[PDB]
């Protein structure tokens, strides 16, 4: 188990972010998500089936990589969606606390992007685009899964652009954009929700 | 000459998409940005390679299409685009009055977007994303290359988010995402750029 | 309105190369399904964002392709997707039966197709694989939209394989695979049921 | 039957150029090549169906665009190639000559192509790299198959390097880079190769 | 050598899948067809070069991945593809028991599959899809190169469906759907190949 | 931080540019630019490392790729005072000095001479540079640090007339092929490995 995380709602961004670029059914704005991610990749089939087949949640997400599986299920209704979520956690015969914590392998403001910067940038991105002069920031976690958290927390809590998350991979990292105190309170927010797990 | 639009200076949105999809040397916003659409496309090379020859210009932009051809040329300094598009239109033995008017072919508001909709637009565009309950602006010019004046124009006149602009093809497509009252002012001010292009 | 056609029930083939292929809410087997195909195709959102505000049902296709706009609607239950039908039609201010009558364009049957065949056919498709030995069926259909109607209707109708369907363009086009007979029937099929659709 | 040419032997590049490419069995340098182009396109799979079931030759392409349809089969021995295409001919109810006599639409030379332009090129094209300072020609063909011919015969009688052939569409589309020298050499000898063929 | 298996005869989805995935000469069923994986990745050229200079076999495969290369060569003629592996071994200096012996890191049988589930798993895939409602099996194997062989014995064996086959990467991923018990005949006779192989 | 990577290239060669040009995503360099990579990790954080040369000089930047693991900047300007200002400003701001890189290792390094017509094709279908033709020998290179393929690679083009057929110089390994005859190949293999060797 190496991640498990549970957002009670998904922020506007990150929800359309997921709709934009996820394979599975698309969640919206509002509903409970559940991610868990697990090595090896394939084996996630296994929790996927058991989620579904005991709950009425929608995946989202079911990624198999190099090395890793992810899988996002949701639901309007925070309840089902944590059904959900125990009834993973008794086919992999572990409680929440078992998962693997998460560490933050960069965490880093850059005032004033440059527009040379923010090109290569957005041009390898799929979310909002980093205008120049902006400011960023960038965190990237390890396992991948908890980037989701940081993302949906920091949307939460301030007036930033999610420019790109990859919660899957050997690092899951995050992009967000917007003024230099926008930022400030967001890269707080995701910073103190990693480290609330 | 097909259109021949010159953009005195790339707005940070659509400089940013043209970073996105472009396939040639990437602009920055506030450069000046000419576009050129001609028939047939096969010529176009003939087009460009005469403008830089000419020029300090830089091209964004070089898509040959199954009919048409599209340029883009882009410098800080307005005169070296002017430059370049005099080369291009005396080359053409074209005036610049010689290309074809724009015509606003399609436009539409659709308020409040709802999320399933926003998904599909999103999936098929690599600008801002729209969010659910913004309201979108849907364009259509002929010929498509001046899609990106509208464009300019609208984030120049509003608060709205560039979802997508496609310039190539019969018919130019842009889509812009905001508020209401942001779309409101988007929409005429793209359409108003439109219907400003004197020509044939 | 080019294409407008309501499939009662989502076959599982068809419905999984929904799956493979949408851009939109992916569906599942049994849900009911509506298609609709219009001229000018960019008016395609505003159909969309009617039907959506108006009824439960869930977006799996929006496709902008050139000129023409396809939608596709689905819901377990056909009353939802019924009403959006209605909904589509009171909004482009059109009746059912003023949809454009679909014909069958083109129709073949491969038999035996040879390992090299299927090679290249299956670089070029999404759906099951067709394997060597096993009989082709190609299908046009105009307008393009009504492919789905052959494809859900054939695999009601015969054991046969969903090779690839592409319900947007200026021709529809449907590749099944299967034995000799069972491809004798699922064309069969597919063309009655384009044959059955009325229309102008 | 649009295009109908024999080609003796793939010269290296072309060769290369289309196992770069295309989505069959992929030939290599010295097999002999034939190329049909035929109208309508979905016709195309029952060509290709003939061919194999009468000869041992492997398909390079298949591929069915929204006209015309275009097939490419070779083997080491052109006897194999010309049964395939004596079969072709003989399903189509047509001769060799029955073809459309092919024309040059378009021949361009742009000599000492500007770094910045050949960037835009080469993302655009799968062969091998234009550098900065070699003259690029560019060749136009209809039918478009065709341009293979011209791509075979200016490899042939010139050192130039196969920047991109589209064989499909409207038109084939041919690009070249080399040397001034080299270039006019393949520019003659592409033109002098289409003037060469037989037709309607 | 990380992988080295010889198929006697390509069954018909496996040969499909590879002509509708890989990147080469495309096989076709009834084939018989040599897999070879090494590190480091780019010195499967060397591999390669041995095999075609020696014999007629042409190659399906020839992968440069992350961290490791994987090589396919077939031939109708099983004396062709025999004597270019032996061409390759004697390259190597090495002999077909110095191969890693593969690994089975996951295998799952996961019956009736949810609609929400196939829906992804298919978008992820390239063979014949998963329909709602039927089993799945899932097979991992380290390295990766093997993946071939359970799918081969896999389809001969049983009446299933090749949904994909990755025999590349740090891990040979495999997936068969089908009827629960074909699928368990499936992966009976895939299992057994995994570990009848020496290494 | 970890500095993988520094090295710096006096002149970028023509085929090293054009390959950058037609696979980067970036500002896309010219041949006889100076050119500077800078890898490191972790992979985001070459963020920091980009803006500290952007804001401190006119440089600009053709790659900053982040992929599994770690993250590789390049940027250049025709002045190698700019570049090299750049890079002093990295190497400051990493707060490491140019010897604190990782030191490459010639890892694999072979000669094939005169490569197979199946194999190139394979080879070919795989990159993006120039075609490595049968007959032709190939070198391939593979290094670690990946970012310093780019060294081998100007180097080897420099040093003997072969053509770059790809180079990958971000990953795990950085990889190098390159095609041409067997006496240019000896040459170009010679040159590459004594560039890497020559890292400190």
């Amino acid at each position: 188990l190496r991640t498990y995380i549970f957002l009670d709602a998904l922020q506007p961004q990150l929800a359309t972010f997921i709709g934009k670029t996820a394979r599975g059914f698309l969640p919206v704005p509002g509903q409970a998500s559940l991610w868990v991610e697990i090595a090896p990749g394939i084996a996630i089939n296994r929790v996927t089936d058991a989620a579904l087949k005991a709950t009425k949640v929608q995946p989202a997400v079911q990624v198999v990589e190099r090395a890793y599986g992810l899988l996002e299920v949701h639901h309007f209704d925070q309840g089902e969606v944590l059904a959900a979520g125990s009834t993973i956690l008794d086919k992999l015969e572990v409680r929440e606390e078992g998962r693997l914590k998460p560490q933050v392998m960069t965490h880093q403001i850059i005032r004033a992007v440059e527009a040379y910067q923010t090109q290569i940038i957005n041009r390898n991105s799929q979310g909002m685009m980093i205008l120049p002069g902006e400011s960023l920031f960038i965190l990237e976690t390890q396992p991948a899964g908890y980037a989701v958290l940081a993302a949906n927390e920091a949307e939460k809590a301030a007036n930033v652009h999610l420019v790109n998350v990859t919660p899957y991979g050997a690092f899951g990292r995050l992009y967000l954009a917007g003024s230099e105190a926008e930022i400030d309170a967001a890269a707080e927010a995701a910073e103190a929700a990693i480290r609330s797990v």
